[PDB]
């Protein structure tokens, strides 16, 4: 599913994303937006061989189970696969454990590099929220 801005912003805020870790919602529509862009489909491989899924591009190495990335963990208790589908939750549950683990959304690359310190609050901009 390739979901709308506002209408990710939306079901973010409805799974309890919103001010999560103190990550206001333009954050995490503002990661993504270029994790993703909105496409809950999305998968990259990555070059150690993990690969990476879902709107938010979370990596098999810790995260999710593909059966497919040695010596890498299962931390959300899940198959990948689960990340890419239309409804978000498995995503959203799992990002809340990723951005808990100690280095807050710093540990989407994008996010530092793309969000981090702009006018995020731009991205529900319009929003009925
Ligand atoms: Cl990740």
């Amino acid at each position: 599913k390739v979901f709308g801005r506002c209408e990710l912003a939306a079901a973010m805020k409805r799974h309890g994303l919103d001010n999560y870790r103190g990550y206001s919602l333009g954050n995490w529509v503002c990661a993504a937006k270029f994790e993703s862009n909105f496409n809950t489909q999305a998968t990259n491989r990555n070059t150690d061989g993990s690969t990476d899924y879902g709107i938010l591009q979370i990596n098999s190495r810790w995260w999710c189970n593909d059966g497919r990335t040695p010596g890498s963990r299962n931390l959300c208790n899940i198959p990948c696969s689960a990340l890419l589908s239309s409804d978000i939750t498995a995503s959203v549950n799992c990002a809340k454990k990723i951005v808990s683990d100690g280095n807050g959304m710093n540990a989407w690359v994008a996010w530092r590099n793309r969000c981090k310190g702009t006018d995020v609050q731009a991205w529900i901009r319009g929003c009925r929220l």
